[PDB]
């Protein structure tokens, strides 16, 4: 029909016909549709296929636009594939002063294209097949054909001919610096090092002219780290060696918090006895934790500065990091020092608060502050309270998760629809494209997961497969599925080698793909942990653990640059508001002022939020920052996320902030968001900065056998903190020697 049932909800397989509620603005109305119906990829590459990568724009666009594999750029043009490395004369700091804006970026030059010797011009390039972090593309002109297989962390392009052979073609003659007949050496007229390998026995030629050719099927091109001729022969082990498989496995250890990631390449040798291996760039996020088995195999000599900073070689068939997952919560506990009647107070103001937007984004903004506030009604005895904001949630998903009206015909919004062509989870109505582009599924959906992680919490009659928890379940697999989903692609909002998640679907940009919220993302990682642990399933919680802790580590490094090794000295910013493959910006999507371009890498605050605390040193850094560029504590706008930030280091210049002007807010303002951002409020303001004054500062050096908890570290005294939903009661070890009792569906406290 038009509708599949899954429990009590159902999702629509035929497109909806949308109503607009009478709206002419050509931005929204466009934005109720689908994404696009070609998708450039071979007749090998079947079923849902993968989105919001670092190389989608080879499968939207009939060629390529600009990407990173790192430590390369590259694109596909009907002459061949342009090949690029930004060399710090290539690489600029831009600012637009009185916009408060900044930019890192490079060139989209072109160092050398390679050919195909018997075509000028190929009609066009297709994902000809994948995997967790390489790519084949297909230059196709009937007989002839050019496959290149690339990736992130990959200092080699492999290049297979199908009736031709290689030409390599300059602007400028390249100096050739070695040349032993099949292993070529060669600089660019601007002195960027690389290296071409074709199989023994077949010489190159047009040594000292603008084109290099070889008769040979296959080449492999190589980005050298320096001009050197042991690097040059330590390249040519592991050239012959091209990759078809890679694959990112992970375990989680219950007991030490530890997440394990494994990566591995299977390679197929062009020339005989070529080892089962490569030669790994990895980046900082990697070799910063890198397990002791892999520290043997680094070349520490073999860098390459990129965007992102330095990446170093490693050569082997794998390598594996180690990162420590260090608990969530599904809200702050009951231990701040309010007044609890005016607390009690701001709990009854929220009930004035309406979603701003008919959208999947603002009504996800809307339920996530329900969802809040429901705990914290809870916690302060004002159970009727407590019950509206859950039923209400209810009554949102109820609607939202239910595709047909009463008769069974399709509704025309708050609904969610199958897109088989991609195959992928589109709601109605959309924003932020979505569902034109696929973006943002993880920021959006994260927030219907929250909702039902709450719902779950208190009524797991509700979250039952047979009832509402299927449909849940579905918007899960839409943006993180597990291996071989029948609907959707693995993984689909997470690059597991990059460390982060991709939020465009279809990565048309020259600067490769872009992620701006990555507190949105962590937000949407957390719900699924409490979700699953609500419900039962620990595979899903484990990959959200797994996900979680990847990208806390991506974070770090990408946004924070906490250790001070990334962003270049004459950057001012202390944070990267969006990073994309080939450059980091100072900016936002949408036209805002200077808090917005820090807050927007913290919002929303909840129980996953701690990790925004691990680092104090940074956090009193940015704070800073932000203050001396403000020129006071008067916030331009979301003055509640600053001061619930400055609390993870000085909860008492936070509390004097918020005391302040916090009631120079009344009830629900929409239009005015100086001093409430408007996905929070009064309440959970007050909540947050009153527990973390109590708490002191969040202690990452002790972990926990159990994967829902807090330790916190006030001068000495911890405060630790642990939820159970489990129906048995649990004893929690902590890495410390503490220990604590938890009774079923509750909090404990412990102090030491
Ligand atoms: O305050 C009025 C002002 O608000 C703007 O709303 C912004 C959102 O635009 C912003 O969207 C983010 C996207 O850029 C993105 O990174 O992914 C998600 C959405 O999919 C968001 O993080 O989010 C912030 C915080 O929620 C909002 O304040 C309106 O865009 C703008 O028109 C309006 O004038
Ligand atoms: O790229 C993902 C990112 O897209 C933003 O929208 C932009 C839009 O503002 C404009 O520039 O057009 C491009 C496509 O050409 C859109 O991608 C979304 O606002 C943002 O939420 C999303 O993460």
């Amino acid at each position: 029909m038009h509708a599949v049932s899954v429990g009590k909800g159902s999702y629509a397989t035929e497109f909806p016909e949308i109503d607009f509620g009478g709206i002419n603005d050509p931005g929204f109305r466009d934005q109720q549709g689908e994404p696009p119906a070609t998708i450039y990829r071979s007749d090998r590459v079947t079923g849902p296929m993968q989105t919001n990568s670092w190389w989608g724009s080879l499968a939207v666009d009939r060629f390529s636009m600009n990407q990173y594999p790192h430590p390369f750029s590259v694109r596909h043009r009907a002459e061949g594939l342009h090949v690029f490395y930004d060399a710090p004369h290539n690489m600029v700091v831009h600012e637009n002063r009185e916009a408060g804006t900044w930019h890192i970026h490079g060139a989209i030059g072109t160092d050398f294209t390679i050919k195909h010797s018997g075509t000028a011009n190929f009609e066009q390039a297709v994902v000809d097949d994948y995997n967790d972090w390489y790519v084949r593309g297909l230059l196709e002109n009937g007989a002839h054909q050019m496959a290149i297989t690339y990736g992130v962390g990959s200092p080699y392009i492999f290049v297979e001919y199908e009736d031709g052979s290689a030409v390599l073609d300059f602007d400028i003659a390249p100096d050739v610096w070695e040349m032993n007949g099949h292993v070529i050496g060669f600089s660019t007229h601007d002195h960027k090092h690389y290296a071409a390998f074709a199989p023994p026995g077949q010489n190159w030629s047009g040594i000292g002219s603008k084109t290099l050719t070889n008769n040979a099927d296959y080449i492999a091109i190589a980005k050298l780290p320096e001009k050197d001729g042991n690097m040059l022969a330590k390249f040519e082990q592991y050239a012959y060696s091209v990759v078809r498989d890679a694959v990112a496995d992970w375990t989680y250890d219950e007991a030490t918090g530890t997440v394990t990631t494994t990566f591995e390449v299977t390679t197929e040798a062009k020339v005989q006895g070529a080892p089962d291996g490569t030669i790994f760039a990895l980046y900082p996020h990697q070799y910063r934790h890198l397990a002791s088995s892999s520290e043997n195999q680094l070349l520490q000599n073999y860098q390459y500065e990129i965007i992102r900073g330095t990446m170093i070689g490693l050569e082997g068939k794998r390598f594996t990091t180690e990162l420590t997952y260090p608990g969530v919560l599904p809200s702050l506990p009951d231990l701040g020092d309010y007044d609890r009647e005016r607390l009690i107070g701001y709990l009854h103001d929220a009930t004035s608060d309406y979603p701003t937007g008919s959208d999947t984004y603002e009504l996800g903004k809307y339920i996530g502050k329900l969802a809040t506030l429901a705990p914290i009604a809870d916690q302060m005895g004002e159970y009727e309270l407590a019950e509206q904001f859950r039923g209400e949630l209810k009554d949102i998903l109820e609607d939202w998760l239910q595709a047909t009206n009463a008769s069974g015909q399709l509704k025309g919004k708050n609904l969610f629809y199958y897109n088989e062509n991609w195959g992928t989870i589109l709601g109605y109505h959309a924003a932020h494209s979505s569902a034109t582009r696929i973006n943002d599924h993880h920021f959006h959906y994260g927030y219907f997961v929250k909702a039902a992680a709450e719902i779950a919490r208190a009524d797991q009659e509700w979250a039952k497969s047979e009832n509402w928890g299927g449909m849940i379940d579905l918007l899960i697999r839409d943006f993180m599925a597990d291996r071989d989903d029948d609907l959707f692609p693995y993984l689909r909002m997470f690059d597991p080698y990059s460390g982060n998640s991709w939020a465009d679907g279809l990565a048309t940009f020259d600067a490769g793909n872009n992620q701006e919220s990555s507190s949105e993302a962590m937000h949407a990682w957390t719900n699924v942990i409490l979700w699953a642990e609500a419900t039962g399933n620990k595979a899903l919680r484990d990959r959200a653990i797994y996900l979680y802790t990847t990208e806390m580590s991506a974070i770090n490094e990408y946004f924070f640059d906490v250790h001070q090794e990334i962003f270049p000295e004459e950057y001012g910013p202390e944070i990267v508001t969006i990073n994309w493959g080939g450059k980091m910006d100072h900016a936002t999507w949408w036209n805002s002022g200077k808090v917005e371009k820090y807050a927007i890498n913290w919002l929303p605050f909840h129980g996953g939020s701690l990790y925004l605390g691990h680092h104090p040193d940074y956090v009193d850094r940015a704070y800073e920052e932000l203050r001396r560029d403000i020129g006071s504590t008067d916030w331009n706008l979301w003055s509640n996320l600053v001061w619930m930030y400055r609390a993870f280091t000085n909860p008492d210049d936070a509390l004097q902030q918020m005391e302040a002007s916090i009631d120079d807010y009344g009830l629900f303002d929409p239009g005015n968001e100086k001093i409430i951002e408007r996905g929070s409020t009064k309440a959970q303001t007050y909540h947050w900065i009153h527990n973390l004054a109590e708490l002191g500062r969040v202690d990452p050096t002790v972990t926990a056998n159990h994967p829902i908890y807090a330790v916190f570290n006030k001068n000495g005294n911890r405060t630790y903190i642990v939820y159970n939903f489990s129906d048995s009661p649990i004893t929690v070890q902590f890495s410390d020697g503490h220990s604590i009792q938890v009774e079923p569906h509750s909090f404990n406290i412990g102090n030491g």
